[PDB]
């Protein structure tokens, strides 16, 4: 009862490898849940180009993944969307907002990704993409989710001008000292949950750091995150924004992470 839909299109990429660690993270997960993931647009190569000319050349693959999460929210299993970067979200965002008004978006990401056309200092779509899901600014994809009903969780070290945007727009943010997995709870409420991760929130490393308190979220606080969301109450989720190579071994010990971290949730959607 898992649809997975995979993103492979260009959607701003800066990062070399983004699309090619989501290609592996739908592997890992076709092969550990029986699987065929439903694979969306074609790969083109990273460019520091600005939001307004890489916008309309990712319309073709934006178009494409609208669709298929429509399908996808409207029957009857968790959707799930394996996507190149957090731009991908542009389409999908407006559908969970239309679908399920009362739904709470928990926008799990070591950034804000709040800026706007004025505000942002690097022209990066991928900053801009929870701001433009709520209406700040027209991505030509919708709007429609209320900030109220957005969740920041686990963002850091947020630009003052940023911060005061999103404040200004009633989004709540968790950052990772606070995001145990009650506070996450205690933020839903009774809402259905849509959860959209960017990889980025995590902290650094994989050796053991016993001794300090982390910058990042840990992948147990991820977890528990999962296992703490009711089955009835999810909607879907998105997996974005790992950066490793094709056919590394880094890239196959980074999966075999995130397959821990999304376990609670995917089982019970599976079984
Ligand atoms: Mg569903
Ligand atoms: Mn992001
Ligand atoms: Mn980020």
């Amino acid at each position: 009862m898992i649809d997975l839909i995979v993103s492979q299109g260009r959607v701003a990429d800066r990062a070399a490898w983004m699309i090619e660690g989501a290609a592996r993270t739908a592997r890992a997960l076709e092969e550990r849940y029986g699987l065929k993931g439903h694979y969306v647009g074609e790969p083109a190569p990273h460019a520091d180009d600005d939001w307004s000319v890489a916008l309309p050349q990712a319309r073709e693959t934006l178009v494409a993944v609208r669709e298929a999460a429509t399908e996808s929210i409207k029957g009857d299993n968790l959707t799930v969307l394996v996507n190149n970067t957090c731009s991908v979200s542009l389409a999908t965002l407006p559908v969970v907002a239309r679908e399920h008004p009362d739904a709470v978006v928990l926008y799990i990401d070591g950034h804000g990704d709040f800026n706007t056309p004025e505000t942002t200092d690097t022209g990066y779509l991928g900053g801009m993409v929870l701001s433009g899901a709520c209406g700040l600014w027209d991505s030509g994809h919708g709007a429609g989710l209320r900030p109220e009903q957005a969740v920041l969780v686990g963002s850091r070290d947020i630009d003052e001008g940023e911060r005061e945007l999103i404040r200004k727009a009633g989004v709540r943010v968790i950052p990772p000292g606070e995001a145990t997995a009650q506070a996450v709870l205690d933020a839903v409420k009774d809402a259905p949950v849509w959860i959209h991760i960017d990889w980025d929130v995590l902290e650094p490393g994989s050796i053991p750091a016993d001794y300090t308190v982390p910058d990042g979220m840990l992948p147990a606080q991820i977890r528990a995150v999962f296992e703490a969301i009711p089955a009835e109450r999810l909607i879907g989720v998105e997996l974005a924004e790992l950066n490793a190579p094709a056919d590394s071994e880094r890239a196959e010990q980074a999966v075999a992470v995130i397959l821990d971290m999304v376990a609670p949730a995917f089982d019970a959607a599976a079984a």
